[PDB]
């Protein structure tokens, strides 16, 4: 039995839900309290009876505040994760710096008095929008123990990601003119190792801002990816393999079936 499974057996509806099965609470990390990042909000399940949970850090993009990705916090955490949505040190920080800040936010959770006993510090993930998604890739390249990475309309000058060993879901926006998929998202996906567990999901008709307000497709597949890889939860592979049929997805590529033990 997989000791990391949390919550009831899933359905398409359960992964689409705005609130998942876990009631959540939150705590604020002030900029002063944060070492190596700009502060954030931690969302976490209050129920401890199923065990500890994986941890996820989420970064905004260039010029943007935490508020641009805040909706992801409770939507993911309520599926059984401890999630920190960060501010960066400055809004004009570059991608590799954002990756260091994502790692610093995860490291902060290890000693945070509200959540340190609620996390499994060995099961961590990174996500981010725009340069924050470039940051997520950067963090994975620097810390191969990360269990998942999810760049949302990622932006990075570095196009080569052959060193990544963290299962990665690359989410592109079809009509993105800021981080166009041909030069950013698709290039990142094509340079990830061919033997990595990975997927590329392009959002039909979407602009760069699709991640900045609730988007069910983004949420549902982020949830499924984090479950599958942070929790090793094979109940969630059904949503990822074979290719999803959602209207909102204009293209899907993957290395299905994914590896497991
Ligand atoms: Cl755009």
């Amino acid at each position: 039995a997989n000791p990391y499974e949390r919550g009831p057996d899933p359905t398409e509806s359960s992964i689409e839900a705005v609130r998942g099965p876990f009631a959540v609470a939150q705590t604020t990390v002030s900029r002063l309290q944060a070492d190596g990042f700009g502060g954030g909000t931690i969302y976490y399940p209050t129920d401890t009876s199923q065990g500890t949970f994986g941890a996820v850090a989420i970064s905004p993009g260039f010029t943007a505040g935490q508020e641009s990705i805040a909706w992801l916090g409770p939507r993911i955490a309520s599926q059984g994760f401890v999630v920190i949505t960060i501010d960066t040190i400055t809004r004009l920080d570059q991608p590799d710096s954002r990756g260091r800040q994502l790692q610093a936010a995860l490291d902060h959770l290890r000693t945070n008095s509200v959540v340190r006993n609620r996390i499994d510090p060995n099961r961590m993930a990174v996500m981010g929008h725009s340069m924050g998604g470039g940051g997520a890739l950067s963090a994975a390249a620097q810390q191969t123990s990360l269990e998942a990475a999810i760049p949302l309309q990622g932006w990075h000058t570095r196009k080569q990601w052959s060193s990544v060993r963290t299962p990665t879901l690359v989410v592109g926006a079809e009509l993105d003119t800021i981080a166009p998929v041909s030069s950013h998202s698709e290039a990142f996906y094509n340079s990830l190792p061919s033997d990595l567990d990975k997927a590329y999901m392009e959002l039909r008709g979407a602009s760069h801002t699709v991640s900045n307000t609730p988007d069910t497709t983004t949420a549902k597949y982020s949830i499924a990816w984090l479950k599958r890889f942070v929790d090793k939860d094979l109940r969630y592979e059904q949503f990822l393999c074979p290719a999803p049929d959602d209207f909102a997805i204009s293209e899907y590529r993957s290395t299905c079936p994914f590896h497991h033990h």
